[PDB]
């Protein structure tokens, strides 16, 4: 079979590439020390120590003027961990910190002092730290990753609802019916099945959803134990979720579900945990759940949970760099919480290969959990040995967690490449013949300007015979992605999909076009020419630029917004402008303010075509109060940020809007130049940019 090796390939794939902290902040900490600062370039900030005492005595032969005793040692970090834990809160003198802290070349001394300090004061070391934008850089780094894997985990994530489903069935764990209404919940074709985003007070889920029809309701929870949870109704549902989060750990378990900012209770209303602990307690109508029931509009519910997603790991990374005083152990690991739950629960079977629950990584009825990987005495070796970890929880996932996750998926992954293949597409100039001889078709079966399904003798997997228009004819076998448009080829003998090569579909005068190369200009379904958008065009990356700057080459971002904000774009209305405006609602309540959002390709069609913030055709209301949450009320939220709007616009759409002050709210005192909008309200569609930079 196999099929499974290539699905744990791109699970691992996935895990090892994936940005830690710590090895972010240690290679800038190095290019700075190779540019900005070469005199410092002999120092690894992995392996010098920050080290804060209480007691000081004076030296005439050290680099600070004192020398320390270990007994008195308050605090043992890395530079890098330093850097992290943002340790120039520690003190509000920086020239002061010299007499109670220094660099030091080991953990472990009876003395601190000449003989093991660095020639760099601390001094120096936070008027670095203060120059550096560490939350700015991870971001960098994760938009760099999704770049590469965004279709990756999407496909993954497809692939794992459709592998847990057989497996249940086969088990006998869930009826026919309900692995029909899974299966066709995916696209909805029919429209036969109503699909939500799950929320709470109207805080959304990142990786859960729910789709229900008059016949039978479903929740997908991904890396619980029974990753679909059915039920006849909604109201059964909400008491089957009641009595699982009755458990004070799995109530937590669940709530990990959710971005950190909408964990956290806000100023006027309360956040996700008080609200599940006051449901469970009875205060909460228990209706509350599902309360806000926003509409799906993408196709593929994939496409939402994913973009979902990764929205949050942006969030809970500006959290984890800004924010991480007195905070959780498993804080850090939030980010990687959605692609971790993942893990097959199909068995696999390889030689000394790390399955998760090897890991300190187990299953639970509401997701997955680490406290073997955190607190279990397995690893407390290696826990024990890491230092800083003492005094700073966060430091649990980031110098501990993470790296020992990567490490054991690179393992993995290199075992796996040596066992297994990743290419065995057709190429018609041989094996065609075989193949069609296999699957008794020919080419008159397959039609032009259409497609044909088949069934693979090895695991029965769906798969796509076309002809391609612009590569002479030539047949290839392709599945559909989670994007409407693309389809990847796929391995003959197994059906995984094959990521680098690629296929989009086109409709015009009732004929359909395939093609390799990209994209035609011009498709019927999503086709913005015809809406009324002043500014629509497709965004050119820098390799199309004729800059040929450093680093020439990148086709994933474009200057669009950055440094200089474009001239054919609107400005965004300055954050400041807008707090003000909404704080004195009175004089502005009509006032008019701009916005920028990145968002899919569905997402801005519905915004350009029904010209309402989020893509919905319902009328608004009257009395236009927009004070706050309304039952059955749904938000989008935008933002005035240039950072998060090119970072949430690359690879995807930007969508840009003039909207009245009287619906914007903002409850949450962290994030930033971001703003909550009701969809069923009224916008003006200033502009529309594709950043797919598809050629």
């Amino acid at each position: 079979n196999q099929w499974q090796h290539q699905y744990f390939l791109s699970y691992s794939e996935l895990v090892a590439n994936f940005p830690s902290p710590e090895k972010v902040v240690s290679d800038y900490i190095k290019h700075k020390f190779s540019t900005t600062l070469p005199w410092f370039g002999w120092a690894d900030p992995d392996n010098l120590y920050f080290i804060r005492f209480t007691q000081s005595r004076s030296n005439n032969k050290s680099y600070t003027g004192w020398d320390h005793l270990g007994k008195y040692a308050i605090e043992t970090l890395t530079l890098t961990q330093a850097a992290i834990v943002n340790i120039g809160s520690r003190f509000d003198i920086f020239d002061e910190a010299n007499s109670t802290a220094g660099i030091y070349k080991t953990n472990n001394a009876d003395s601190f002092d000449e003989t093991n300090e660095a020639k760099m004061l601390p001094s120096e070391y936070l008027y670095f730290l203060r120059d550096c934008d560490f939350s700015n850089l991870y971001n960098k780094a994760l938009s760099d990753y999704w770049a590469e894997n965004y279709e990756k985990f999407s496909t993954l994530l497809q692939n794992y609802y459709i592998s847990s489903a057989y497996y249940l069935y086969k088990d006998s764990a869930i009826s026919k019916d309900e692995y029909e209404f899974s299966i066709d919940a995916i696209f909805n074709k029919k429209n036969k099945i109503l699909r939500y985003y799950f929320d709470v007070y109207g805080y959304y889920s990142s990786d859960m959803f729910v789709a229900m029809n008059d016949n039978k309701t479903m929740l997908f929870i991904p890396g619980a134990t029974n990753p679909f949870i059915f039920a006849d109704n909604i109201t059964d549902l909400r008491d089957k979720i009641k009595a699982l989060i009755s458990d004070k750990n799995t109530r937590e378990l669940f709530s990990k579900h959710f971005s950190l900012y909408d964990r956290q209770d806000g100023n006027t209303y309360l956040g996700v945990n008080s609200m599940l602990e006051q449901i469970v307690s009875g205060v909460v109508d228990t209706n509350y759940i599902m309360y806000s029931n926003k509409n799906i509009r993408e196709r593929n519910v994939f496409e939402s949970m994913a973009f979902s997603t990764r929205e949050r790991s942006f969030n809970d990374g500006d959290v984890i760099i800004k924010s991480n005083a007195e905070v959780q152990r498993d804080y850090a690991l939030n980010v990687l919480q959605t692609i971790l739950s993942l893990s097959p629960i199909f068995d696999i079977v390889l030689p000394e290969v790390s399955i998760p629950i090897s890991l300190g990584i187990t299953a639970s009825s509401v997701g997955i959990s680490f406290d073997e990987l955190i607190n279990g005495d397995t690893y407390e070796e290696r826990r024990s040995a890491i230092p800083g970890l003492a005094t700073n929880a966060v430091l649990l996932g980031i110098s501990f967690a993470i790296p020992f996750l990567i490490s054991k998926a690179e393992e993995n992954k290199l075992i796996i490449n040596n066992l297994v293949g990743s290419d065995e597409n057709i190429l018609n100039k041989n094996n065609l013949g075989d193949f069609l001889e296999k699957y008794n078709i020919s080419e008159s079966d397959i039609p032009e300007n259409g497609s044909l399904v088949i069934n693979l003798k090895n695991t029965n997997v769906p798969v796509r015979l076309v002809k391609l228009n612009d590569e002479e004819g030539e047949i290839v076998a392709i599945k559909g992605s989670t994007l409407s448009g693309i389809y990847y080829e796929v391995d003959t003998e197994t059906g995984y999909e094959i990521l680098s090569r690629r296929v989009f579909r086109t409709e015009y005068n009732e004929k359909i076009y395939w093609t390799r190369g990209g994209g035609l200009k011009g498709g019927q379904p999503f086709n913005f020419e015809g809406l009324d958008i002043p500014v629509y065009f497709i965004d050119k990356p820098y390799s199309e630029l004729a800059s040929s700057v450093e680093l020439s080459f990148v086709n994933d971002d474009s200057p669009l917004l950055f440094p200089e904000m474009d001239s054919r774009l609107p400005k965004p209305t300055p954050e400041l402008d807008i707090k003000y405006y909404s704080s004195n609602l009175s004089s502005f309540k009509e006032d008019t303010v701009i916005l920028m959002r990145g968002t899919t390709e569905e997402e801005a069609w519905n915004i350009a075509n029904y010209k309402t913030a989020g893509g919905s055709n319902k009328d608004l209301e009257e009395n236009f109060i927009e004070a706050g949450p309304q039952f059955n009320l749904s938000f989008s939220e935008y933002t005035s940020s240039i950072n998060s709007a090119d970072t949430a616009s690359r690879k995807h759409f930007l969508v840009i809007i003039k909207v009245q002050v009287k619906y914007i709210s903002n409850d949450n005192v962290l994030y930033a130049n971001h703003w909550a909008i009701p969809d069923e309200a009224p916008v003006e569609v200033l502009a529309v940019v594709d950043r797919r930079f598809i050629f």
